[PDB]
């Protein structure tokens, strides 16, 4: 069985450079099945789409394998710099001319349904994911302020009939306990890459939700033993 995963800087082998890693790069230790991490620093729901990489994921994917989908930190506005989605949860089209292309731009929750329609008929297990939280504790005070592709990731999974995942929930729930000094050390170029230590525990929220939602994907696990609690 194999584990692709596709997503950003949060996700990918070596984070957003400088040090950094991507959670990705702390699973494969926790399950029974191959893990391949074709996430990809600065990519967004849209981005990757364009860059044919959910269709290179599709073109290896088995019956039977998983893939987890996890997009977001770079799904946000501000002239068209490649990745911004078009605003909506539905099939609004926005149309930009980029890269010397009349692209057509979908909504976020749209780029996610089409991939997870894709996998699906492929055989694969779809996992959406939500986004994980900048650092929460930049201001010295803990703050919980998701951003509107965290339920829409959630909308994406309910629409195209796969599961979810909510990771964001996982992470700032595990960084609230951590606490000021220990979060901030994980943030050492800005407030979205991760050091090493947090690629870590962002990975392992992941995980704790997993055995807590029931996720499809605990059937591979190795342990259920993860720090945090159920939510
Ligand atoms: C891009 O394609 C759309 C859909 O056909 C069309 O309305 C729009 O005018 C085109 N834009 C440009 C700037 O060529
Ligand atoms: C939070 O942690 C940072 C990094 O160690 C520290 O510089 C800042 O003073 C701490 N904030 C407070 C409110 O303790």
């Amino acid at each position: 069985t194999t584990v692709y995963l596709a997503g950003d800087s949060t996700m990918a082998k070596n984070g957003g450079g400088s040090g950094t890693n991507g959670w990705g790069e702390y699973l494969a230790s926790y399950l029974s099945a191959t893990v391949v991490n074709d996430a990809v620093a600065g990519r967004s729901a849209r981005s990757y789409t364009r860059e044919g990489r959910f269709e290179n994921i599709a073109d290896v994917v088995t019956a039977g394998d998983y893939v987890i989908v996890e997009f977001g930190h770079n799904d946000g506005g501000s002239t068209d710099n490649g990745r911004t989605d078009c605003s909506g949860t539905g099939a609004e089209v926005c149309y930009s001319v980029y890269d010397g292309v009349n692209e057509t731009i979908l909504t976020f929750p749209a780029y996610l349904e089409n991939a997870a329609k894709l996998f699906t008929a492929k055989g694969a297990k779809v996992i959406l994911s939500s986004q994980t939280p900048n650092n929460p504790w930049e201001t010295g005070t803990f703050v919980n302020s998701p951003t509107r592709f965290v339920e829409y990731a959630e909308l994406a999974a309910e629409v195209a009939g796969v599961e979810y995942v909510d990771h964001w929930s996982y992470v700032d729930s595990i960084y609230e306990t951590l606490g000021n000094a220990t979060v901030n050390s994980y943030f050492p170029i800005n407030h979205t890459h991760t050091s090493p230590a947090g690629a870590e525990v962002v990975a392992e929220a992941f995980l704790k939700a997993v055995v807590c939602t029931g996720t499809s994907l605990k059937s591979v696990l190795t342990t259920t033993s993860f720090e945090g609690t159920c939510l």
